């Protein structure tokens, strides 16, 4: 098997059926004791968790799923009613987030959309029935955040007070993403300065609200 499989198993062999909380702990426990991997993490999903609870956001949309524990971050937090679509371009890591999802029982919440997100954003507006987004968490491939931000706001997606919240935008870095958005007076930034997940490592979370064109 795989890390991702073995992350799966420890969840449902060590959290509670239906308990979020429990299922990020037991994320949380197994890549600190036995096997890292890229999942956000405690550091900076507490940051994740206080920016959810600011806005409230109806509609999430996030780039990027892995095995589901941001998904489980921050669907747990949603209001009734409010939905999370997320992105995942790997079908083995698709299944494995729909299966924790399942497991923390937020299915009702989330939608997987599977591919690209080159190929996907463009469809949500007809295909998902989007209208605008009240937030997106950026945590896909690192070139694609600059890329993936002026097509949303191409494909009509945005609307003043969007959130954007980007992990990993000092390691690995999104250079490019960050020189833009602070650039720009479409962009309200703040930066949230953290640690990589599981690691004395510096990383952080850029917010960054779009202000209209
Ligand atoms: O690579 C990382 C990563 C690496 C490290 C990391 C740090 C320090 C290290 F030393 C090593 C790794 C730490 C993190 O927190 C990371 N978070 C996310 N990702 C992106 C994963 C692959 C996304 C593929 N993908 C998913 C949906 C989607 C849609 N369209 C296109 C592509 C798409
Ligand atoms: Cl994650
Ligand atoms: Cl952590
Ligand atoms: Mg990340």
């Amino acid at each position: 098997d795989t890390k991702e499989q073995r992350i799966l198993r420890y969840v449902q062999q060590n959290a509670k059926p239906g308990d979020p909380q429990s299922v990020l702990e037991a994320i949380d426990t197994y890549c600190t004791q036995k096997e890292w991997a890229m999942n956000v993490g405690d550091a900076k999903g507490q940051i994740m968790d206080a920016v959810i609870r600011e806005y409230s956001p109806s509609l999430v949309l996030e780039l990027g799923a892995y095995c589901g524990y941001s998904a489980v971050r921050m669907a747990r937090l949603l209001q009734p009613g409010a939905r999370l679509l997320t992105m995942e371009i790997n079908p083995d890591c698709a299944a494995i987030t729909q299966q924790m999802l399942n497991f923390a029982g937020l299915q009702d919440k989330v939608t997987i959309l599977n591919g690209a997100s080159q190929d996907l954003i463009p469809q949500l507006k007809k295909k998902y029935d989007v209208d605008t987004l009240d937030m997106v968490f950026l945590d896909h491939w690192k070139d694609r955040y600059l890329p993936d931000t002026l097509l949303l706001e191409k494909c009509g997606l945005l609307r003043k007070g969007t959130v954007l919240l980007a992990d990993n935008v000092i390691v690995p870095g999104t250079p490019d993403f960050l020189a833009y958005v602070r650039g720009s007076s479409s962009f309200e930034c703040t930066h949230y300065s953290s640690y990589l997940e599981y690691m004395k490592v510096v990383d952080g979370l850029e917010k960054a609200i779009y202000q209209g064109p």
